[PDB]
């Protein structure tokens, strides 16, 4: 079965609670093998949704991976042709399900919007 020593975070700073898991081998994740890496991890696959709230607080990445409900996406706030194909905003594809890329992910433990940059503290 897939182990988490297999896996590597693209995303070290979690922007709205997401995340991007990728396989450190060539060989990366179909829908399935997705949703087990975040558990693994103890997250759950990002739903769409939850990508675009981060867009919104300018999560960005140049990966492709899975959400959930089956779809492959990508993060662009900046058009770049190598990101995406210049595309802006969350990019969605339906894939077939056998494709292997990344695995966005979700923890909704996260109570700051940079999980590297503390905010102020209320009593
Ligand atoms: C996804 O990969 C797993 C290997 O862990 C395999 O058992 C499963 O059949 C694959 N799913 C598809 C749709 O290819
Ligand atoms: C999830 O978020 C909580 C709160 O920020 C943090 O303690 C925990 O390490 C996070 N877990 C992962 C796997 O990112």
């Amino acid at each position: 079965s897939l182990r988490a020593e297999e896996l590597s975070i693209q995303v070290s700073c979690r922007i709205m609670g997401i995340t991007l898991v990728s396989k450190k081998a060539n060989q990366q994740l179909n829908f399935t093998e997705a949703k087990e890496a975040c558990r693994l991890l103890g997250l759950s696959l990002a739903g769409k949704d939850q990508v675009e709230t981060a867009l919104k607080a300018s999560f960005e990445t140049c990966s492709y991976g899975w959400v959930g409900d089956g779809f492959v996406v990508i993060s662009r706030i900046s058009p770049n042709p190598k990101c995406g194909k210049n595309g802006v905003g969350v990019l969605i594809w339906k894939v077939p399900v056998s494709r292997q890329f990344a695995a966005y992910c979700y923890n909704s433990s996260d109570t700051w919007t940079n999980s590297c940059i503390p905010e102020i503290i209320h009593h």
